[PDB]
């Protein structure tokens, strides 16, 4: 597995524990591991998240299957306790199991309705949601999207700001307004920071004055970025989560939070899905697939100031995966 | 082919009988090699095994077609005799064709209803199997499978025993039968045996070379025996065949070859799903006592000096 | 593009003018390099050809739209004119685009109704066509073939003569008339050429059949029976090493309504062809030496002088 030591030791999420019900096996990939993710039948069980890997014979665990708080290996039998351990080997069933008989397995927390993995060591906390436990906010969560992209290019492509007026063309913004006035861009101790910033919507309710949007972002780890909008009647939050497949190939999640009427959420889901599925299309065609760091090489004006901050830090960090 | 010496030296089935028929042109792939099959029209004429490229400009030879007990390519009509050595170049028709246009032949024997392919010298004679010459025991054969395993990965899985409880729960055991007897297994010069045990009807094996197995399992009432032949189409992918012969009812066949579908989809779905696809030889596997016959079976690989389809 | 230079300084054929409306974006392969098609709305508007990529965030260019006599990229906007410079950048559009701001554009030309382009400097001319003026030959198109097979096993197989009784029987030779006369060919500084020879059809049933390349994806060939000549030219794409596109301009001198005929029997030589090169090993076209993976008997003169020009020339890409 080549991902960067800086990688390996972050967080990532890797599925909705709403999707992960008691009993359940689940498959997911990070990093370029098979990972199975369990739970026993008990109501709120913890999750495992283990190597998808039998020591014994190297048969997916994911199609075993959970009894007795233990992932069963459906080739031998073999038993794993929550901590990874086999327990019980059904052909000597009066024997100890080796000690190497042992799943690999992973750090994982769930927060915010999120199963968030660690392959390393964590040297990080998972990020902040201040909206998360304040009860003049609802929730939703979009579907996960897959794209054949790289993460960082999902990444650099939500911190664009001037490719709205074309391609979100009629939800944010139209061809004849697409001036970006200066942006203002920050990388510290606090990661990037977009500065609050005017996006022209497109009237779409000609009975209401102009629902013109005030934005920022934060991102304090590159693969997941906390987003602020401001209308006229709501604020909207939303925790964007990139899930790095491998280099080439992301699982795109948001966690959506507003301030307005519960009433909105089939509105706001199915406006996430117009914007996302617009910016797949480009995300999918882009030469090469793994993003640019500081074919030709790609052209910067002032208005990319963000995605050429983004790139600088993604060099201090000594991130090479998934960029060239 | 780029097999080992030891893999080329000997047979493996690459087809049934029944399905070379006189006149007939069909295909196979063994040990990374295509292969053209063919015979005259001729009723018992011999089956030609040859490599499958013309060498002229290396068009398939099982695109042409079979005229006069020649097969004929179809790119120029250059025509092969049946022992490969081209008799006639069309173009240049008075001219005698040069020594090098030849198709590159290999061994071929029938025996048992199969087709069997040595693509080096034969130092062995075609595994024996006892039943066939025995007139009390019905036969019946199952039909291929293709499978996206090793070979050796496809016989290492049917000899191990102790994952009969959990995937074949109903055939060849119960979950609540698991536990394994102490397992007797004996490498020899007559290759692998695995003693008699008994399963929850007795069943004992031997592997006379690495691909072929013959086995033996006895009921109350009945006694049954196969040979199974693994065909190495290369270091990723095979073929499964069996030849079973029972001297119970005659009407038995269909639940049997029901019985063995079952068993084989079932294994099936664990081969495709295994990694990596290649055998281990000796994080790499854990071996338990119940493992006795599996980790013998690497062994005498290892010993034997295989390195395709292994690792 | 791992293309060798002489590859590279050489015209190709990417398209027929009619796939390329005023207006129109389509796309192209050649050696390696993705391409785009453009044109303005204006009738008769020059092709411009350049690599399928934006130089801003390394989008298809070919995903946008024309528009003013500029081809306009759909990621952020910016419009690039028929030299393929940036002329605006919506985001600043008081702002000066960057001299960076441009596209790789690349020499086009149209001739016989045909789209040749050249990735590197040209060297020569587009292949001479002498009966494109002839008013006496009416003209036709093939559809655009795509096989997978190396563009010089392509034309390696077009060359080959002695496959016609076997594989196009019926058309160009039947099993009857296998035997090849002793055939004239002649390899030196202006390319390949195949002297006149008998081609069996149903004085007798034969044509007169002649052939040369100029350069070694371009093929114009010559066919004579009672008194009714056909000539073509025949223009392989090299896409990559592995792939390639083969069209047809076809022309004649009998009646016009042969036209259809025409159309159906290069179609089905063509696809007889095809389902050989398809299973041929290996894809790319082995050159000659310094089981025997090739032979060669004397009906085999043109095909082997076309192997070792391709040495002499020094291909070594889409060959082995
Ligand atoms: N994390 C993010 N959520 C999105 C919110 C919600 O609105 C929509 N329609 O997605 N709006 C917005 N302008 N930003 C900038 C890029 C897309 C997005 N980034
Ligand atoms: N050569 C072999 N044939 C198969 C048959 C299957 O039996 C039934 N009843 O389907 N019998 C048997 N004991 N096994 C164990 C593994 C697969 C197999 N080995
Ligand atoms: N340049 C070439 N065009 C083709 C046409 C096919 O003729 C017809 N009637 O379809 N004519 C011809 N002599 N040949 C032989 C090789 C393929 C081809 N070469
Ligand atoms: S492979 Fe998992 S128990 Fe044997
Ligand atoms: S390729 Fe077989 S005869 Fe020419
Ligand atoms: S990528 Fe073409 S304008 Fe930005
Ligand atoms: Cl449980
Ligand atoms: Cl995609
Ligand atoms: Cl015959
Ligand atoms: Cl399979
Ligand atoms: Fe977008
Ligand atoms: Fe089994
Ligand atoms: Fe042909």
């Amino acid at each position: 597995t080549t991902a960067d030591l800086i990688l390996i030791n972050n967080w990532y999420v890797v599925a909705k524990v709403e999707d992960c019900r008691p009993g359940s096996i689940t498959t997911a990939h990070l990093l370029g591991v098979k990972l199975v993710l369990w739970r026993s039948h008990e109501q709120n069980s913890p999750i495992q998240v283990w190597q998808d890997y039998c020591p014994h014979r190297g048969v997916p665990l994911s199609m075993g299957e959970v009894a007795n708080n233990t992932l069963v290996c459906p080739y031998h039998g073999w038993r794993y306790n929550q901590a990874g351990k086999c327990v019980q080997i059904p052909a000597h069933p009066d024997m100890v199991p080796p000690a190497s008989a042992q799943a690999k397995t992973y750090h994982c927390q769930e927060r915010y309705g999120l199963v968030w993995v660690c392959l390393g060591n964590p040297v990080n906390d998972i990020p902040s949601f201040p909206e998360w436990d304040d009860p003049n906010y609802h929730k939703t969560y979009t579907k996960s999207y897959l794209i054949q992209a790289s993460p960082f290019r999902v990444m650099d492509n939500s911190i664009d700001v001037s490719h709205f007026p074309f391609i979100h063309e009629g939800i944010l913004g139209d061809r004849n307004h697409a001036e970006v006035e200066d942006l203002e861009v920050k990388v510290d101790k606090d990661g990037l920071t977009m500065g609050k910033y005017q996006v022209h919507t497109s009237k779409f309710n000609n009975s209401t004055k102009d629902d013109s949007m005030v934005n920022w972002f934060r991102l304090s780890h590159p693969l997941c970025q906390y987003c602020s909008t401001e209308a006229s009647e709501m604020r909207t939050v939303d925790l964007m989560v990139v899930t790095p497949i491998d280099e080439d190939n992301s699982v795109l999640r948001y966690l959506i939070m507003w301030n307005g009427s519960k009433t909105l959420e089939s509105k706001i889901l199915a406006d996430y899905d117009q914007v996302i599925e617009e910016d797949i299309r480009i995300l999918h065609s882009q030469q090469p697939t793994r993003l640019p760091l500081l074919l030709p090489q790609e052209i910067h004006v002032p208005s990319d100031r963000c995605t050429v901050a983004y790139r600088r830090w993604l060099k201090e960090l000594g991130v090479t995966y998934g960029v060239c």
